[PDB]
């Protein structure tokens, strides 16, 4: 039901015996001179290593990487590969292969500019992909975005495996090859949603993440975090703090321990722009999931004000949201401060996961429109991060209906450290 | 610093080649036919059988455990025992053997009767408990209170070893010798901390709550639960529900969703009394610690109304509160309602984190005192949880400055299902 068929165009699989498949990158190190490629072979476990070079130095290398499956249920996973190529050069195109063995296919990549404080970057916000036509639609405007993307912040609820009878966990296979027109060939940043949990005692699989972790690693390591749900990246002039909804965030916990250290090691001279991943939002004025997000935002929101988070993405919600700048930090149980006001050291926070999903949008809205909101839509869509500076950053929303040019809303980030006025 | 010394009394070592040692029982069902029998050998390996018997039959029998061992930086424990006793008959005393192989010691339980509505039961309760001198106290005025406690409802942070040089988990087996006395010979029902967490990367220990998890296990499969930090027990006429501060509970998670399932599975027909476990105090009115509580109330506070819990035991903070019965369920952002109301639909909520710790007392308080707090004093201390019938249950907090007859504070239940009345 508007989930596109499984003989769809976009799920047919690359021919040849042993072709990879589902092959997808993101950023493999801390600062951008490392990728981990990634894929599926169907038919045989086939080589790890990956064949590399750049279009200058013409110069062929090989990485090795390591093979792994995994099972769901009555599901049995394909033959994954994870390698992750290091000691790339900045700014520079690469082309690398998959399949050595037997059916090679080729790639390429743009590694992107040293960090720097004034480093243009544009990224792409996309949530709650799903694998609808709608979903589809999405894609096909992102890729053919004026703005052009360079990398897509990703926030989380990736396949929806889940929805199906025991998550037939080939609706994972398929939403891999239909990504792989755009992820093939520029990073994916994944965070984690609660579609890919899969806690499911009543079939036996009880292990939380398993299919998307298997399928899905990041640089986590690299950031000194002890959990793939949890990290950050730096990339241009952008510091990328990605955040687990759905694991623990107490006092004394992994993650909240992690993310308190973490914040102390931002360095806004280098990377000017702060962001912050997440898949629920911590501001969100539709009906559905409302409050969801009051958790964790008693934890971390205080924080966020005080580094002068730039930016929050989230999604889990099916539609788009602009908060204010604003932050409700002052409550103390009986001095009854529990309203949200205008400060100018808060981060926007951006609700983008309206991307597709199976196929049904968020309508019911909180009446009225709260003050903490700037701008709130129904509609399925996608948006444009894009960095031209260390004042400036410009965020357009593109809708589905409107033509791939046309931003239905816009506005200029101003920089919250170093050029923080009214925006 | 007021740890009790390595050389203590209380933390002798057993006599005799291989001789079991830090001897520990819990509840090892979902109603209380069988129970989980631990104990650690130093010598060698030993075997993990034990040898128990009913006073009623007096038949011998044996059950077959597990051993297991495990590591933290530098240290290595010495041979964990756990091994389940099932089967057992109701409301009766048994004996039970360990160490069948080198030095065996005996020790009894008395199983609690079969769940009923109107069956009495005393729990204590017990917090923070440590290891220094003011814990051997409020150790002490338990055994001896006149109320006679059956099973203790332990709120987390037990040893407070990760106090220590790395985590020194010799001070594990200083606790575990130390609380022998009582919990060799009733239950206690334990609730993960703060101090179980011990996640320490800086010397690759990044494993939360595993020297916690090795030494003390829970029934957890018998709740449905998928993890030994949340899960529940019935036991007399309570339903006993056992939660994790420091484990995911979003939307979603294994916690939240078995919390979810297992309220519904809640009958107060059979159980009355409908208690929570947890660490962290959804209510507190102390300095310390203040409003750590508060991510836990926006997912779970609700819930407890919902489902009419009769109360909430926590620890974390260094003394004793009671609260009213109140909720703070009516906020939504901007419509200004974040100030806690009486609501009789609520259950109370009490912090008993008192019994010693490492000897250090919270007193500093938020004044003046909130309306919905009733009660509250930083003294070291226990609580008793002394269930009559369906209607009623009495609490009562005894202090380690009083005799150990003496109640500070002390309060009637009344039941929120069977007798829903004002009982403020
Ligand atoms: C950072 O990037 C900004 C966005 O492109 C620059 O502002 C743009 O500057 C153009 C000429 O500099 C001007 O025609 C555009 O209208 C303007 N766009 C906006 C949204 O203002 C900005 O250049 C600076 O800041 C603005 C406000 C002016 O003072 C310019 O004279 C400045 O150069 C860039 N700032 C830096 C530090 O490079
Ligand atoms: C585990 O490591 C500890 C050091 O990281 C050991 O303790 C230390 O030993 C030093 C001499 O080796 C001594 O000067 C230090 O004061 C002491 N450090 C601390 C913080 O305690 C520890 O060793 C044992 O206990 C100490 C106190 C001495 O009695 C040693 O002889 C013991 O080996 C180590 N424990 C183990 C099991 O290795
Ligand atoms: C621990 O208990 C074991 C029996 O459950 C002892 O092994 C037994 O020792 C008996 C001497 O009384 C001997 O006849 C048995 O053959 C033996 N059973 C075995 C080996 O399975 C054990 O004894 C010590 O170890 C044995 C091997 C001999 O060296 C004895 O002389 C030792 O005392 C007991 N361990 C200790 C240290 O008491
Ligand atoms: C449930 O337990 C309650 C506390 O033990 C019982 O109340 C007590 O009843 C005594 C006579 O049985 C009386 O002298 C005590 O003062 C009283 N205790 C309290 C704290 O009220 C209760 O008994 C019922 O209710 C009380 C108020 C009287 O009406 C008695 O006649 C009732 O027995 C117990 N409920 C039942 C059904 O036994
Ligand atoms: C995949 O590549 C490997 C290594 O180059 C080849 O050995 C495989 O050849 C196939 O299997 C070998 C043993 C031989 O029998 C050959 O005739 C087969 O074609 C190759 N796999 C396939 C199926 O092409
Ligand atoms: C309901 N929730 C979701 C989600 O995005 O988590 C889909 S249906
Ligand atoms: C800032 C601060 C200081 C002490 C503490 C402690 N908590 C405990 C506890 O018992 O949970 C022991 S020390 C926590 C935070
Ligand atoms: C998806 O969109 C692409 C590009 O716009 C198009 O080529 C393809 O036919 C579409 N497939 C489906 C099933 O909608
Ligand atoms: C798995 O189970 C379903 C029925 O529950 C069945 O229809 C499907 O074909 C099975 N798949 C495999 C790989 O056995
Ligand atoms: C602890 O308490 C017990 C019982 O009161 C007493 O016999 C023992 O000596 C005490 N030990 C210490 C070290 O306080
Ligand atoms: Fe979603
Ligand atoms: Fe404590
Ligand atoms: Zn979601
Ligand atoms: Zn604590």
């Amino acid at each position: 039901n508007r989930d596109m068929p499984l003989d769809s165009d976009v799920f047919r699989v690359p021919p040849g015996y042993n072709a990879p498949q589902q092959v997808h990158i993101t950023q493999g190190d801390l600062v951008g001179r490392a990728m981990i490629i990634s894929w599926v072979t169907m038919d045989e476990p086939g080589s790890s290593a990956v064949r590399y070079w750049s279009e200058k130095n013409g110069r062929k290398r090989i990485a090795k990487g390591k093979m792994s499956t995994y099972r769901f249920f009555n599901y049995s996973s394909g033959f994954i590969h994870h390698t992750t190529i290091r000691k790339l050069k900045y700014n520079t195109k690469y082309y690398y292969e998959v399949g050595l063995r037997n059916t090679t296919r080729r790639f390429s990549f743009i590694t992107p500019p040293q960090t720097g404080l004034d480093v243009p970057y544009t990224f792409g916000l996309i949530g709650d992909l799903g694998q609808s036509f709608d979903s589809n639609t999405t894609l096909s405007h992102y890729e053919l975005s004026p703005k052009k993307g360079q990398t897509v912040l990703f926030v989380g609820d990736l396949s929806y495996a889940d929805r199906y009878p025991n998550h037939d966990n080939v609706r994972w296979d398929t939403w891999g090859r239909f990504t792989e027109r755009s992820v093939a060939y520029q990073p994916w940043i994944w965070t984690a949603g609660n579609h890919e949990i899969e806690f499911a005692p009543e079939i036996n699989e009880t292990e939380p993440f398993k299919p998307f972790s298997y399928r899905y690693h990041v640089p986590y390591e690299a950031s000194q975090s002890t959990s793939p749900f949890w990290y950050s990246i730096k990339r241009a002039s952008a510091h990328i703090i990605v955040l687990s909804s759905y694991s623990a965030y107490g006092r004394g916990t992994p993650q909240y321990t992690w993310l308190k250290k973490e914040l102390r090691k931002v360095k806004r001279s280098e990377t000017p722009w702060l962001i912050v991943l997440m898949h629920s939002p911590l501001y969100n004025s539709y009906n559905h999931h409302f409050m969801e997000g009051e958790a964790m935002r008693t934890k971390f929101e205080a924080w966020f004000v005080k580094y002068k988070v730039d930016v929050v993405f989230a999604g889990h919600v099916h539609a788009y949201e602009r908060s204010e700048r604003v932050s409700n930090i002052a409550y103390k149980i009986t001095n009854g401060l529990c309203t949200p006001v205008k400060d100018q050291s808060a981060p926007v926070y951006i609700t983008i996961g309206d991307a597709g999903n199976y196929g049904v949008i968020d309508s019911n809205m909180i009446q009225p429109q709260p003050e903490y909101s700037a701008f709130r839509e129904a509609s399925f869509g996608h948006g444009m991060f894009d960095i031209k500076n260390r004042t400036h950053a410009h965020f357009s929303w593109n809708r589905n209906q409107d033509g791939v040019a046309v931003e239905a809303d816009s506005v200029w980030f101003f920089n919250r450290h170093w050029y923080p006025v009214d925006d």
